[PDB]
């Protein structure tokens, strides 16, 4: 009984080995780099370019919480300063849970009565042991206020939004990103809280307030999370930088008339993307809305990887909801936790010591493209042409690096996307993957957690199609016809996909 089926995983192509050296750093009119690139060492903690905090408030930046235009209606007409008033409220000491909700409500007295704060409050007193609990409320929470009101003087210089079609890049240190993140903690962020609010609507949460809500068993697990990545970054700055890229693809391939044959496959139903798949481009089964409820009370496969790599929660901040032609790639983000678990058996196990090397930037050398799936209403809905060809743009864009020769490019390390909630069939966005990393020229790593069963079909039907020598096209008209046969005129399908194809090509 192999575990895994295919191409041996040796064979597959990793990085940086197999991943060209990177042309030098420098801010242009697509990238935003806020560090100083002529002073990036190895080991050392990066400069913030500008030296001295240069504000931005306006429709495409970050609304940073210490601007001077961060201001609170105070009885007058006399505008207070939102941050003098944050830096107050923090600069007090938490002896007990309660000290630190209301020191959060004091620069966010409109949400008094609607934010509930019952998960931190039994985290504190409830989950955490004495010595646990004196831990996190006497170096814990007041190192992460002294970063987070350190923001002015580590984040100099205007973030701007990732905004629908762009395609643009922001590479910032990780230390910017603790400084960021432990403000998006103490729910900081200006216009990000509103339910009725219009200007930052298609955004993501960034604040962290509902990760403070209800009993859910699983708060205190990923508390538990969040604090370990709090606790290792405060005590000691991380060195390195992250890059997020925003790409939007305007030209998609005319998938029928795709001359391109099938690549590589590895195929396995033990392994995961994060441990398996280092060096490859690994796959975000995400939400439209990057991290999805991680903010909030998911914890599926998105959620869990932001929870265990941090600083993709910062995505949250500037990344606008993601349209059908759009994919987030981050690259330099750290793994700080390990887990057991998922979904209502996640558990947090201990810290993590990432080994991973750092490309030419400073970037650990991982990967990730956030790409998000279909939500079907119906079951039969996804083998509709448009919502196929759909899942093929999305997962193309996704594993397109215009420019980028293929010798030069890295297998795709992905899995079951858009499945469960979500009502994906694994056998049919499995071939929709391997049609689109085949037209970007990309080998597949394929994890479909353990079951035997889908790694057996994938690797048949992919060998089947392989060994008959069916190209991009070939195999996107057999979609076509399945639909056509089986789904259009279908009422309740009769025949299920892999076994209309296998029918399909031995009977012509
Ligand atoms: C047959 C199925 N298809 C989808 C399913 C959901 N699912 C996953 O998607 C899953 C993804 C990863 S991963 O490699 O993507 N790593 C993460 C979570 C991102 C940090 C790891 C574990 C997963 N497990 C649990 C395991 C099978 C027992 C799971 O149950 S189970």
């Amino acid at each position: 009984d192999k575990k895994w089926l295919g191409t041996p995983i040796e064979e597959m192509r990793r990085m940086p080995r197999c991943g060209i050296r990177l042309p030098l750093l420098r801010p242009s009119a697509n990238h935003t780099v806020t560090i100083r690139v002529d002073l990036l060492r190895a080991g050392e903690v990066p400069k913030p370019f500008p030296t001295h905090y240069k504000d931005l408030w306006d429709n495409k930046h970050v609304k940073m919480p210490c601007s001077e235009q961060n201001l609170y209606p105070v009885e007058e007409r006399t505008a207070g300063s939102r941050w003098e008033l944050i830096q107050t409220a923090l600069l007090n000491k938490f002896t007990r849970p309660q000290n630190l909700k209301d020191a959060i409500l004091k620069y966010n007295v409109a949400y008094s009565k609607k934010w509930d704060f019952t998960a931190l409050i039994d985290f504190w007193d409830k989950v955490l042991e004495e010595a646990e609990a004196q831990h996190l409320y006497q170096s814990i929470l007041p190192d992460m206020v002294k970063i987070a009101l350190c923001l002015p003087n580590i984040c100099t210089q205007p973030i701007p939004l990732l905004a629908a079609a762009m395609n643009h890049s922001i590479t910032m240190s990780q230390e910017q990103i603790a400084s960021l993140l432990a403000n998006a903690f103490f729910c900081t962020f200006p216009r990000r809280n509103a339910k009725m609010k219009s200007e930052y609507s298609s955004y993501p949460d960034i604040n962290f307030n509902r990760l403070f809500e209800g009993r859910s068993s699983r708060k205190p697990e990923k508390l538990k999370t969040l604090f370990c990545y709090f606790r290792r970054v405060t005590a000691a700055a991380p060195t390195g930088l992250v890059t997020f890229t925003r790409q939007s693809l305007e030209d998609f391939p005319e998938w029928e008339r795709c001359e391109k044959p099938l690549t590589r496959l590895h195929v396995t139903y033990e392994g995961t993307i994060e441990e398996n798949g280092q060096g490859m481009l690994q796959v975000d089964f995400a939400n439209r809305f990057v991290g999805g409820g991680v903010t909030s009370a998911g914890l599926v496969q998105e959620e869990i990887r932001f929870l265990i790599n941090p600083e993709l929660i910062i995505s949250r901040l500037f990344t606008e909801v993601l349209d059908h032609n759009e994919c987030l790639i981050i690259t330099g983000t750290e793994q700080y936790s390990e887990y057991t678990g998922y979904a209502e058996t996640y558990r947090w196990s201990r810290s993590h010591e990432d080994g991973s090397e750092r490309d030419d930037w400073q970037r650990r050398c991982t990967e990730i493209v956030a790409i998000d799936a279909l939500h079907f209403r119906r079951y039969l809905d996804q083998f509709v042409p448009e919502k196929m060809r759909r899942e093929l743009n999305k997962a193309y864009c996704g594993f397109l690096r215009p420019g980028v020769s293929s010798e030069n490019l890295s297998a795709v390390a992905t899995g079951n996307w858009g499945c469960g909630a979500f009502g994906g069939d694994a056998r049919l966005k499995a071939l929709i993957q391997i049609l689109a990393a085949a037209a970007a020229e990309r080998d597949v790593v394929y994890f479909t957690f353990g079951d035997s069963e889908l790694m057996r079909d994938i690797y048949s039907m992919h060998i089947f199609l392989t060994e008959r020598k069916l190209t991009v096209g070939d195999v996107y008209k057999l979609l076509l016809r399945y639909y056509n046969e089986e789904c259009r005129n279908c009422s309740t399908p009769d025949i299920k996909l892999y076994p209309f194809i296998y029918h399909a090509v031995e009977s012509c």
